[PDB]
């Protein structure tokens, strides 16, 4: 099985898997079973904004999502992510339908990974934004029900024809170039992502959510990871 | 007086106001008297590189000192700033000598604060790079006996004209534009701060030592602030 | 006199200063009187993005300016900046009104210079983001009319209470840090300015226009430089 | 045929392919017969420094190199490449040897590609710096003789056991994520590149030079390249 470190925005309370009542933020660490929650004020079809932050002298994942007009909801957690990880990563976004539903549409993404050596500075870095997707976005690894270029934005899950979102979907996409998250002469390595997001549901309970995650470079979508695994986990273990 | 936040490379432990026997990297809030220290195996001569890093969600302030071919040292200390620093600022380097000396040169320094709010993303920010110092740096405030331009470099302490450090100097730069680390709307706010440093002395017992610091935009060099005060402090308070 | 250098989004014809007859942008240096021109289908009320492009090595300052579902109008101009400006300037952003009125409204604004020097790399670097103004913005400079933080916004010429632009109004916003844009070391010099504006009058015939401009460090608005002038300069030569 | 566009470092004078008769800088534009050629004072056995910038505003490909305590040497050309490379690209650097031989290290690379749409900004970028290369560079597609991580660097040509270069050598790395240099939506397109080489030969003739290139990203070394083809041509037409 894949090694999955991930940030959820989690819109549909699986309370027998230690959800929270309520739609929440969390830290999970190859568990669906957050190891820390907070509450968040989920809005049906406005756009928000998640930012996630970690770097290797302080070994604390943090998490911060808003909206337009609304206070913010925050989440943190002490990891040694060398740890848990390996050296080489892939980044990526992942949500999830079931029977309850939702559309997990990515207006923007960014993400910033830096490697510092004790070389005379000596700075290793990667960056990308994307603030548009085509429909051929080939620095891009689309999995599941995945699909980039309707109105320019990045579709996880599936849409009908009509933009009524589907149930029973599951989609990711990674980005294409390997990630260096530890190396032996870094003295400090740190990395940061910003993604914007529309969830909108013609129903009361919306379902399944957003997660931004780490893994393994040849991670994919497990076996039935619809629904409340959120395209991640094989279980709910 | 000014307020102070502070992370020093001090190299002559002075006990009697709580330096440990050795040269060290410590964390000064509003005090000479760090907060939280660490041993630093300083090299006479040699280029080393500092790291400086903080956000608002971990409200942690840390470091990290190396030399090409050696270990690090680190320090952490948990403050939250926006209860210590005013929400506008000034960031600078200071460095001094006494009766004990160094020459206290800056090869590069490097600076970035963000500011990211609940609109639609939205960030602000400013970065400024130096890897070289010219003559008339319009730029850089330039407060005691600080000079640029000498080989390129910024010489923060009094250097005689064939090379040797003098003692009873102190010298600070201050980037010139004010720094706005906290903003009602931010939903995180992040600094991080790089300098190349070359102290070098004829002697074995090198002093003062190098701070990166953090003040109100007007700061100043107190009185009688050479030495072991680091052109921060007034006193040993 | 000062000396400037600008890009003119320049919204009234004024044909007696050879201003086609239409809006347009216009690349001006050391005159109103534009060096070069191209039309522009300035939208009344709709939020419009300007970029701004140079380097030492190809000597051509090049802007575009566009708005969403729309074409874009782009100018470009064989200039030696070196020859033209001092080595240390201040940047900034300049509008007016005269008998005929618009809104100035600035949303965003950013700007990066880097000189890249002989020495192992080497780059210097100067960059600033923002997407937001407040009410005390400090590392801005503010000439004439223009305010901050009015809905978090930069309000280059004077607006009622009401929300109505108002006519003989000139002001400008410049960065507070002087800017590096030749060293003798350089090989490589540029810039890059993007700005975000909201252009809405009440009248079919909306005046006078937005400038990003760079100037000498202690540059002021010139004394009768309303309406067609633009707060640039003292007369129509 | 892969569609080749470089900066050519050519260490190695052939003259019946329309080399000038000295090392020099050069733009190839599908040829190695370039369009555009400057003289360049290679110093055996320093490191040194080259720079490329282009954007499609104004459509010209221009490079500069330079060692510390010299001048540098610059080249331009007029193109238009979106006539001339796909819309996706890799990016790479290549070096060969022949008869004649040098080594062709590679100490630092960086790459940045932007593309500016008419939406509100908009952004698209991807970065990346390279100031060290480990054993297993995951990031990098190694072509040929090139090999990472002795003594932390990038060797494009074989080097023997001792140091030696040997002759008949080629090899290339390339970024391994895809590059889009062009887009519809797009107003303004860039990409800079910086890399720092040493290029030591025990021969007072060395041959035959470093090369920056863009290329489909499909591109991989044509058969008998090494020597004056520079890992990049099939033949000299
Ligand atoms: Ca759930
Ligand atoms: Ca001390
Ligand atoms: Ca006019
Ligand atoms: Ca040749
Ligand atoms: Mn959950
Ligand atoms: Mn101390
Ligand atoms: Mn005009
Ligand atoms: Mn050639």
């Amino acid at each position: 099985a894949d090694t999955i470190v991930a940030v959820e925005l989690d819109t549909y309370p699986n309370t027998d898997i230690g959800d929270p009542s309520y739609p929440h933020i969390g830290i999970d660490i190859k568990s669906v079973r957050s190891k820390k929650t907070a509450k968040w004020n989920m809005q049906n079809g406005k756009v928000g904004t998640a930012h996630i932050i970690y770097n290797s002298v302080d070994k604390r994942l943090s998490a911060v999502v808003s909206y337009p007009n609304a206070d913010s909801a925050t989440v943190s957690y002490d990891v040694d992510l060398d740890n848990v990880l390996p050296e080489w990563v892939r980044v990526g976004l992942s949500a999830s339908t079931g029977l309850y539903k939702e559309t997990n549409t990515i207006l923007s993404w960014s993400f910033t990974s830096k490697l510092k050596s004790n070389s005379t500075h000596e700075t290793n870095a990667l960056h990308f934004m994307f603030n548009q997707f085509s429909k051929d976005q080939k620095d891009l690894i689309l999995q599941g029900d995945a699909t980039t270029g309707t109105d320019g934005n990045l579709e996880l899950t599936r849409v009908s024809s009509n933009g009524s979102p589907q149930g029973s979907s599951v989609g990711r996409a990674l980005f294409y170039a390997p990630v260096h998250i530890w190396e032996s002469s870094a003295v400090v390595a740190s990395f940061e992502a910003t993604f914007t997001f529309l969830i909108k549901s013609p129903d009361s309970h919306p379902a399944d959510g957003i997660a931004f995650f780490i893994s393994n470079i040849d991670s994919s979508i497990p076996s039935g990871s619809t629904g409340r695994l959120l395209g991640l986990f094989p279980d709910a273990n």
